[PDB]
């Protein structure tokens, strides 16, 4: 399960490398905004504060958010389950 | 499943037309910004560069959302589960 | 099963209406704006085209959402599990 | 189960606490407002009349995301099962 674990978490991390990359090249953001906004779309939050300008970017974000919604999600509740659920456990039991 | 996957497949497509017709035509926005707006308001994203001005516009998108959810979330988690993971699991094994 | 849907339903109603009148009231939108508001925030598409300016109707919008997004989200779901699937189904099969 | 949802009730407070203090200290929120921005974007509403301004407040953001949601997500649909809908069936029975 940390090896179910490991696969989620790269995958995930290398999903938000790609957005980095393009929203900072295509649309101009600083690679910290283009991360921040990467994890704020996948997430579904979408605060708005940055959003893509050129049609480019708007046909990337669709196709984005597709294909990077269930990775996103899927490694959440992977990480609410196998790691954040144990510890919590384990913190009501003095060893 | 292949078949299970069309037929979601299809059913988002006529659904993301639908509101590409609608808030283009009512709302006025240009095809390309009325599609990047439904995909973003059925995935809850809602970054709200754009939304509904008028109240047609505004009835619209509350009917358009709850019709349109179930779909499109129903199609992203048979695309992460019959697609995007059996591709995942074939790029551990060398051929 | 329609009785599992109907009274899901009216409870969504009642909710929306919850919050159509108090944002209508306290906030000062026109009724269609609240009920627009109200939906967008419980299906957590989040627009901000409407946000609530007073602290009585942020402290509000909190409880709204804590109590609200369970039950929107279970109608929807007996929304496309019990109605939007079968009469899919039946579009398949010429009677 | 209350002690179920008990837990799952305390950690979110706890949650929402944390990200009440670093949001009002960082980013220099109103004690309210940072409580009501937290509670925003770990139910993935985002409206976005609050976003973080300064580097750190987005780098936090990321993180209090992916550490919060699945929390969130997880008492709000322990209050949903375990006491919505018991209190919604004891309504329809008179004692
Ligand atoms: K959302
Ligand atoms: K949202
Ligand atoms: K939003
Ligand atoms: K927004
Ligand atoms: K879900
Ligand atoms: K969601």
């Amino acid at each position: 399960k940390d090896k179910e674990f490991q696969v989620l978490f790269v995958l995930t991390i290398l999903t938000l490398i790609s957005g980095t990359i393009f929203y900072s090249t295509v649309e101009g953001l600083r690679p910290i905004d283009a991360l921040y906004f990467s994890v704020v779309t996948l997430t579904t939050v979408g605060y708005g504060d940055f959003s893509p300008q050129t049609d480019f970017g708007k046909i990337f974000t669709i196709l984005y958010i597709f294909i990077g919604i269930g990775l996103v999600f899927g490694f959440i509740h992977k990480l609410a389950v196998n790691v954040q659920l144990p510890s919590i456990l384990s913190n009501l039991v003095p060893r």
